């Protein structure tokens, strides 16, 4: 008939995070596959499938006008690698960071591979925990004040996002320390890295007090790490 294809969320950080319904997936599926170096998170992927899917191995698929080659290339690869792993009536699980909806390509991606590939499959998306919700459970916090707008946005939009959205926000992406830019007298922030696992680190305070000392922890656990992923959350405290 056709292929069953199991977008699964498997959180930030821990295994703790996983759901029932991705451990199912994650069990019914005759193959496993991940777009994504970050060893600590290759690490830790392996360690979910180890631990709920053992015996399946990971086909981890890796990367101007060679940008648009590669995509069709990548599709030809996922569309073989599909059925020649997963029988017509099988099924197959691709495994995203957090939930599958928040700032990944992977759903993209597979639709396009789909189309273009001619791959007959039923897309069923399984969600997970996302950094944010990791951010606010691990610092104890609620997302929003009463009845309050939750934006969520990048490190890139931050600077031309309105004050009224600031007053309450996520950023996610930041690359650098878009925190310093957007700063009042009374904006608080709630910062974390390598959030779920065994390296996070929180800070929060006034940004006034704390904005230069996590830019410097966040270039001191770059250069140590390689690299870093950080979220935060920005309140306007006045
Ligand atoms: C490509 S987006 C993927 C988001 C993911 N789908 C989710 O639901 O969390 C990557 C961004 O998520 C955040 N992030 C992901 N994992 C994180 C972690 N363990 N600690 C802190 N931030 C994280 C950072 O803002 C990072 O730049
Ligand atoms: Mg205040």
């Amino acid at each position: 008939a056709m292929r069953t294809i199991y977008v699964i969320g498997i959180g930030t950080g821990s295994p703790e995070f996983l759901t029932l319904q991705a451990i199912s997936g994650l069990r019914h599926a005759q193959a496993i596959v991940a777009l994504d170096q970050k060893s600590d998170l290759l690490a830790l992927r392996q360690k979910i499938v180890d631990t709920h899917a053992p015996g399946t191995p990971i086909y981890a698929v890796t990367d101007e006008e060679e940008v648009r080659r590669w995509h069709a290339e990548r599709a030809h690869l996922l569309a073989s690698t599909i059925r020649e792993r997963t029988p017509d009536d099988g099924a197959v699980a691709f495994l995203v960071w957090g939930d599958p909806s928040l700032y990944d390509s992977t759903l993209r991606i597979i639709e396009h591979m789909r189309n273009l590939e001619d791959l007959h499959a039923d897309v069923k998306v399984i969600p997970g925990i996302t950094a944010v919700q990791v951010l606010t459970a691990e610092h104890g916090i609620l997302i929003n004040r009463i009845g309050e707008a939750i934006h969520i946005t990048t490190g890139r939009n931050l600077p031309e996002t309105s004050a009224k959205d600031r007053r309450n926000c996520v950023v996610m992406l930041d690359g650098k320390t878009a925190w310093q830019d957007v700063a009042t007298e009374h904006t608080y922030m709630w910062w974390g890295a390598f959030l779920g696992t065994e390296q996070q680190v929180l800070r929060k305070g006034y940004v006034h007090e704390i904005g230069a000392q996590v830019a410097e922890l966040k270039q001191q656990l770059r250069t140590e790490h390689g690299w870093i992923m950080d979220t935060y959350l920005l309140r306007e405290l006045d």
